C-alpha cells in the first residue's frame, strides 16, 4: 500500500541521512591521529573535554568504522578503514592491563596507560568485536587471532573461573547473574559466526546457553524481565533483585530476535516479542512525559538510583532496532506503530541539529540534562550501530512493498 | 544539489528495484536444484530451452550471488547463499576437465561433464571471481586456497608459459594481445585485493602491468582502442588489427578508473576518461537508432562480423558504471549527462517489463532479435554487476550532495 511504502522511504531516508551526520561528527573530532584510538569525552561541538580513552568506547567505535565500511558503501572510505587500523592498534598496544594477561582496562591514559580495571568482561568483549571486523577487512589473521583468543579467554571467565577477573565473593554476597554477561557473549558470538561457518559452528553451544540464560531473566509468570537472578534462574530479593532496565530488556530482545531469526522459530520469536518487547517497553514508556525509564522496581517502589527517571539515549536507539526487527520478522504491525512511536520521540528528543549527534542525557520531562555528545559511556556506537541497521532493515523491508 | 539529487534519487530508486527484480528472476528459474549449478539456457519467460552448464557464466553466477549477499542486506538471505554453494561445489567438482590439471572446460552437460574446451583463461577468470566470493561468505579456506591457485595459474599462462593453454602456434599467425586478457586479469587483482592487505600487495605489481597492457591498447595517438594490438603493443594490420568493440573499451575504462582509483592520478584518470569512455562513445553510438554498436572498425570499414550493428546488453551495462563511475570520481557533468542518455536508452530498450531481466539481443533499430534472457553468452552478471554498482555509487554520490 502507497501509505506504507511512503512512510517507510520517508523513515529510510531519515535514519540514512542522520547517520551520515552523527558519522560525520565522530569523523572530525574524536581522532587521536597523535596516540592512536579517539576521544569520546566530546562536548556538545565536539570539543574534546578530556583524553582519556575508555576501552569499551574504543572497542566499539572501530567495530563501528569497519562495520560501515564493509556493510555501506556510502562509507567505504579510507578514512574509515585508518582510522579504525589505528584504533586497533592502540587497543592491541595498550588494552592488555598485564599484556600476556589478556584482563583489559577499563580506561587508559591517553598514551594507552591502564588507569582503572573493571571486574567484568565488558572491556575484553568490545576488544573481541573490533578485532574480528579488523580482521574482515584487511584479512591479516593476527586480527582474528586476537579475537578468538580473547573470545575463548571470556568463556573461560565466565563459565569456569570467575576468579581471572578478581572479587572473590563475600559470604554475604548473593551469586546473580547480570543480563549483560550472556547478552555480551551471546552477541560476540553472533559477530563471530557472521559469515564464518567455521566459528558459527565452534560457538554453537554456547549461542544457545547464552540465549537460554538471557530467557531465564523472564520472571513473575513471564510479567517481568529482571536485569539479576540467581545463577540457577531463580528471582532475587531486595533491590537487587527487583532490578529492571527497560533498555536493556529491549536490546536483549532484538539479540535473541537475531538468534533466532535464522533458527525459523516462529514460537521463540513470538515470546521474546511478548516478553523482551511489549512488557517492557508498556512497563517503562512514561505516560506522563514519554520516553523509556532509565531503571525501575519489579515491586513498583522507588528505584534507588538517583537517575532511574531520565531518560537515556540509548535505550531509545535500542528500542527502535527491537521493535523494526519484531516487525521485519513476524509482520505484526503493532510492532512497526511502536517504532514508529519510539523513533519520533528519540528523533525529536536526543537529536541536536545544531552541532550533530545526539546528548544522551535528558531528565525525566525530556529537556536536556547533560550537553555532552560523547563521554565515559557514550561513544560512536548505540546511536550510528541503531541508525545502520535501521537502514538495512527498511532497505530490506521496502523491497517487499515494491 | 536539489536541482540533481532529484534525478539521483530517481536512478537510484530505479536501479534498486529493477536489481530486485532481475534477482527474481535467476532466482526462480535458474536453479539446478538437481545436480547443482545454474541453467542460463532460459527463454524470454524463464523456461530452460538447454541443460548445458556454461562455467563462464557458472562462476560469474556464483560471484554475483554472493557480492549481493554481503554488500546488500536485502540480499542477505538463505537462498542466495545456498544456491552460490552449489553453484561452487559444482564447479568444484567438474569445471576442471583433467581434474589433477587446473584447465576448465568452457562447456559441461548439466550433470557437469566437460563438452568443449576453450583454450582461453577466461573460464579459470570466472571460476577464481567464484571461489574467492565463496571464500568471503563462508570463511572457508578451501575456496580461498583454491581461488589463489588458480590466479597463480592464470598469471603463469598469460606471463610465462601460454603454451599450457594449448592453440599451436603457426608461421603466418601474428603474436597478439586481445584487451580482454589484461583485462580479465586486473578484474582478478582488484577482486582478490578487496580487504585482503596480503594479496593487494601481492598482486600489486600485477595490478599495475595489466593497466599499462589495457593502456597499450589506446592508439592512433589517442583517437581510437584497438581491441588487438601486437605483444610489442603496436596496431595490427588487417580487420584483426582494426578490430573495434565499444563495449569492451567502456568495460576496460571503469576497471581502470577503479584501479588507479587509489593512486589518484588525475593526468592518467582524465586520460581513461577521455580515450576509454568519451572517446569509445563518441564513434560507437548510433545517432541515427541510439545505442552502441557492437563491432565497428577501426577504419571506418564495414565490419566482417555479420552482428556488428546489433545492438547488445552487455555493452550498455557496462556504459552505465563506467560512466556514473566517472562522474563520481572527476565531478565531470558531461559524464553525468552521457549516463542518463545511456541508462535511458537501455531501460527503455533492454527491459523485459512484463517477465523479468532484459532481452541480450536487439538489431540495428532497437527491436528484440533473440527473446532469450539467457544463452551460452548470458547469464546472471552483466546486469545485476551493473545495477548493484550503480546502486552503491548513486547512494555515495547522493550522501555527499544532499
Amino acid at each position: 500500500m502507497e501509505k506504507e511504502r511512503e512512510t517507510l522511504q520517508a523513515w529510510k531516508e531519515r535514519v540514512g541521512q542522520e547517520l551520515d551526520r552523527v558519522m560525520a561528527f565522530w569523523l572530525e573530532h574524536s581522532h587521536d591521529r597523535e596516540h592512536g584510538g579517539f576521544f569520546t569525552c566530546l562536548g556538545r561541538d565536539g570539543r574534546v573535554y578530556d583524553d582519556l580513552k575508555y576501552v569499551w568506547l574504543q572497542g566499539r567505535q572501530v567495530w563501528m568504522y569497519c562495520r560501515l565500511y564493509r556493510k555501506l558503501e556510502r562509507f567505504h572510505r579510507p578514512e574509515l578503514l585508518d582510522a579504525a587500523k589505528a584504533g586497533g592498534e592502540f587497543l592491541l598496544r595498550h588494552a592488555r592491563v598485564a599484556p600476556p594477561e589478556k584482563k583489559c582496562a577499563f580506561v587508559l591514559t591517553r598514551d594507552g596507560r591502564p588507569v582503572k580495571v573493571q571486574r567484568s568482561i565488558f572491556s575484553e568483549c568490545f576488544y573481541t568485536m573490533a578485532m574480528n571486523e579488523l580482521w574482515r577487512v584487511t584479512a591479516e589473521a593476527r586480527y582474528q587471532s586476537e579475537a578468538v583468543d580473547m573470545m575463548d579467554q571470556i568463556v573461560h571467565w565466565v563459565r569456569e573461573d570467575p576468579s581471572g577477573l578478581g572479587r572473590p565473593q563475600l559470604p554475604g554476597a548473593v551469586a546473580s547473574e547480570s543480563m549483560a554477561v550472556p547478552m555480551m557473549l551471546l552477541c560476540l558470538v553472533e559477530q563471530l559466526g557472521e559469515e564464518d561457518e567455521e566459528l558459527a559452528g565452534r560457538y554453537a553451544q554456547l549461542g544457545h546457553w547464552c540465549a537460554r540464560r538471557i530467557l531465564q531473566h523472564v520472571q513473575r509468570d513471564g510479567q517481568a524481565v529482571l536485569e539479576n537472578v540467581s545463577e540457577d534462574g531463580e528471582e532475587l530479593s531486595g533491590c537487587l533483585g527487583r532490578h529492571q532496565n527497560p533498555g536493556h530488556a529491549l536490546e536483549a530482545g532484538w539479540f535473541l530476535l537475531r538468534h533466532s531469526s535464522r533458527s525459523g522459530d516462529a514460537k521463540l520469536r513470538a515470546h521474546v516479542i511478548d516478553t523482551f518487547l511489549l512488557l517492557p517497553f508498556r512497563s517503562g514508556w512514561d505516560a506522563d512525559h514519554g520516553g523509556l525509564f532509565y531503571f525501575q522496581d519489579a515491586d513498583g517502589l522507588c528505584p534507588t538510583q538517583l537517575e532511574w527517571a531520565m531518560k537515556l539515549w540509548w535505550p531509545h536507539s535500542e528500542a527502535m532496532i527491537a521493535f523494526l526487527m519484531g516487525y521485519s520478522e513476524s509482520g505484526d504491525p503493532a510492532l512497526l506503530r511502536l517504532f514508529y512511536q519510539v523513533a519520533e520521540y528519540t528523533f525529536r528528543q536526543f537529536r541536536d541539529p545544531e552541532y550533530g549527534e545526539w546528548f544522551g542525557y535528558l531528565n525525566r520531562e525530556g529537556k536536556v540534562a547533560l550537553t555532552i555528545k560523547g563521554g565515559p559511556f557514550k561513544g560512536c556506537f548505540h546511536v550510528p550501530r541503531c541508525l545502520a541497521m535501521c537502514e538495512e532493515m527498511l532497505s530490506a523491508l521496502l523491497s517487499r512493498l515494491a
